């Protein structure tokens, strides 16, 4: 029964590294775990893990007591400019429980209800921009939604305007961070990070890092002197862990601030970028969300309210982050000795990597008609099995800002489905650019105004 | 040209603490966007952009030509040969957009090119 | 540790930089050469550089065991549009040894066979439009020399047709490459990249870049719309260690490099030959004679091209004199001593002036200077590593066969159909750019009226 794990075609003291030596190396990693099966050893020189696929494994490794949290090596990397935020600490250092405990009430409902005015405000923007669009123009999609996500996070959060609508360019701070990003996820692969074709990547590496800093250190002037202010910013400061008593210090701070300009704008502008794709490639699901959002909006500017509504435009979301979750994985270490799946044991420390992705594609859980986009899956999400949908991580280490971002897309997308017609111009075939996180690359459309005036 | 003035209130009402408005430009964003939309309907966005347009750049590179050609004593010495290649680069760029215009309606409105 | 290196003239802070403030700047490290010898260091402000210049020397720097290929400075800047492709990628980089592998098929001689007739077809268009001018007029040689190794690289390697020879004012792509590549060779002598005079020409060239992404990265989408060509092998291949075709952003960069390294040496080399066959009116008549004994259809026929014995000769004379990709750069592996003489740190950069190494007398005798193609008759003869156009071991020049065709090809074509002229006496002078070519050069020919 104590049977070894499958490991692919391994190398010499560079193990399996040059298996992921592409730009793509998730959607790489999930054409390795469908040749492997569910779960496989993976060794890079000097660290060793496992990649897990099927939901019975995932089912025990989402168990808090026997597994937490592990930073990754993709994780340690961005550590290097996110340092000890809320997504790169470990749940035992002392900054994770006190920053996860300051911040907490900024994101359950309670709060959302405050955000809603902003989220609506950035949201009249871009469908204000695709209104004064001429005939023939078109829509770069995945470019729209980053200059949406970061204009919502950064006002809702801290109340500073990027102002990325008033920019053809991408925000340079845009530019650094997501070349920071890629920075990470490329020196995962160096196959020698010492000989010299990697001394201007470090140069850039800085020098973006710097670039990050300065408009972080920018918005805490701009609120060192700008106010009745509810904001994640305002907990961050004012607000003090009720069990030590202090707040955060100043380093920790700065971390947290790009901790939460980062995943929001990612992973959010991702998600939506995905959405587009799956329902203009099946129009029928478009025409029954696009009834929805008749139905539902029936005042200029949608209230908090009317987002809870949107059923079924909870459920295309839903699917979508299911098919291509822009956060693809999180890992996790062994607590102690245990065997995993009563098959395979494990020394305590152990590494796994949950491949969020081929989860979502498990046939024994989801059917045999997984890569079909149906959002009709998520309408009894109670009947959805435990532990087999996680694009939001996992326990209390699951992501902070879900239900945030459910509302953010849920409003947004909502709101494109009632004020346009949308063509699939190009027949875009799907391109998926990998940073750390995921999302659709060149995606184009063209959109027809309905015409209907905003508030 | 109440919308486009809309416009620029928006975006000086958004504007962080610490900024500050380049007057001449926005100004040149709206004059440029208040005419395209009220004499051809043409929508040119500038408040949407940051680096200014390339017929707004060809408009002002080729005023700038004129201009400089007042003080050649001889326009014909090879030192401008640039200048006059750059000089119809621009002609056609502002030449071939304007075509973009007139697409628009053959292929319907009170407006200026309609007269 | 034995000899301490020579160095030229310093300007204080600014190094020897000024000594390279020529329009011609490889001229002028020959110039230098030819005065301190075989070594000798070129410093500037933020790098140290050492040129070699004697086959002694090289023969030493050649080892692949010792040193690999290093990016000068010249190369980081072409980087910038070049990004990842063969020329402009370190041997180590991820995506070097991937294309390296795939790509090496496509020049292979079994691949010219399938380039030869595209390669025709471009080389006739040359010939009709010599044959087409009326009298009073001449040849501007390296217009047209560009032209048609554009058109040649364009149609043969991606089924795309430029007609360069159906416009006056160059393509809007390779004036802009132009431009480009002059930047590229502008920064060089920049001690302030960062001052403000510097605004319109970092403006220009970021709108350069988006000229060539423009084209090219549209080509890679009409395609899609498969035959058998330098494109297809590059959207088709697949890398045996993660099974992955190329990325798109790479094949970018190769097309980039490929139009560019193609047009710019092929063309700088045709123009050199023909400046040496005019100049030389017997080694022009012998040539041309091959030329007449060969050229026997109204078509070239790939095995004829292989059977010009002298063309290829005077080809080979002509790269020795001015190798129109003048040099290529090294750094050491390890810690080491070249010669004997000079130690090196881990990571000193080498940079060996091909032009002065093909005049190292001591290897070609004293006659160096002179135009005397039959130093080729016997190649075995040439010294390992006294001969180095095309660069040295796996980082060697990928197409100098399909060069070696075109230029053979080509220049037979023209021996073939007509008589050339030095109306104008003309005396060579050398356009740098990265790259060498002859600037003004004219010739008259007149038509020995012959069919196609
Ligand atoms: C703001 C925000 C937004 C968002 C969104 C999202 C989406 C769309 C998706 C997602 C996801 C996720 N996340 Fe997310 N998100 C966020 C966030 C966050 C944070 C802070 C974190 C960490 C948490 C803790 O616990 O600390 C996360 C988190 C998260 C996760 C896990 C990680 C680990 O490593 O474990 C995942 C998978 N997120 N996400
Ligand atoms: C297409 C083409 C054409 C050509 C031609 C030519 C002529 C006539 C001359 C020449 C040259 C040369 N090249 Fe050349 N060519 C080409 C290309 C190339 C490439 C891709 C390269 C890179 C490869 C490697 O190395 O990786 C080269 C490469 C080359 C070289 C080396 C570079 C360095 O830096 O080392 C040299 C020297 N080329 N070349």
């Amino acid at each position: 029964t104590i049977k070894e794990m499958p490991q692919p075609k391994t190398f010499g003291e560079l193990k399996n590294l040059p298996l992921l030596n592409t730009d793509k190396p998730v959607q790489a990693l999930m054409k390795i775990a469908d040749e492997l099966g569910e779960i496989f050893k993976f060794e890079a020189p000097g660290r060793v893990t496992r990649y897990l696929s099927s939901q019975r494994l995932i089912k025990e490794a989402c168990d808090e007591s026997r597994f937490d949290k592990n930073l990754s090596q993709a994780l340690k990397f961005v550590r290097d400019f996110a340092g000890d935020g809320l997504f790169t600490s470990w749940t035992h250092e002392k900054n994770w429980k006190k920053a996860h405990n300051i911040l907490l009430p900024s994101f359950s409902q309670q709060a959302m209800k405050g955000y809603h005015a902003m989220m609506v405000d950035i949201a009249v923007q871009l469908v204000q921009k695709w209104e004064r669009l001429n005939a023939d123009e078109h829509i770069e999609v995945p470019e729209d939604m980053t200059r949406l996500t970061l204009d919502t996070i950064g006002l809702c959060g801290f109340n500073y305007r990027f102002n990325s609508f008033y920019r053809d360019q991408p925000h340079p701070f845009i530019t650094s961070m997501v070349r920071a990003l890629d920075e990470a996820m490329n020196k995962l692969q160096r196959a020698n990070p010492d000989d010299p074709a990697y001394d201007e990547n470090k140069r850039q590496f800085q020098e973006d890092i710097k670039v990050m800093n300065d408009l972080v250190d920018k918005i805490i002037a701009d609120r060192k002197a700008s106010e009745q202010s509810d904001d994640l910013l305002t907990h961050m400061l004012n607000g003090k862990d009720p069990e030590t008593g202090e707040p955060l210090d100043d380093e920790n701070i700065r971390y947290q601030i790009i901790t939460f300009l980062i995943a929001f704008h990612e992973t959010v502008s991702g998600w939506l970028s995905f959405a587009l794709y799956f329902l203009v490639k099946n129009p029928h699901v478009l025409q029954k969300a696009a009834e929805e959002a008749a139905r539902v909006l029936v005042d200029p500017v949608p209230s908090y309210k009317q987002v809870k509504q949107l059923k079924y435009v909870g459920m295309v979301l839903n699917e979508a982050i299911r098919l291509w979750p822009t956060a693809p994985a999180f890992s996790l270490y062994a607590k102690e000795d245990t065997v995993l799946g009563g098959e395979y044991p494990l020394e305590k420390g152990d590494e796994l990597m949950v491949l969020i992705p081929q989860l979502h594609r498990d046939k024994t859980i989801w059917g045999d008609d997984v890569e079909e986009f149906r959002p009709e899956r998520f309408e009894n999400p109670s009947a959805i099995p435990q532990h087999a949908f996680k694009p939001f991580g996992n326990g209390q280490r699951a992501c902070i800002g879900q239900q945030m971002s459910l509302h953010e897309a849920t409003l947004v997308l909502g709101m494109m489905l009632k004020h346009f017609d949308f063509e699939d111009h190009t027949n875009y075939e799907l391109d998926i650019k990998e940073t750390l996180t995921l999302k659709p690359e060149g995606f184009v459309v063209k959109a027809k105004s309905k015409k209907i005036p905003l508030g």
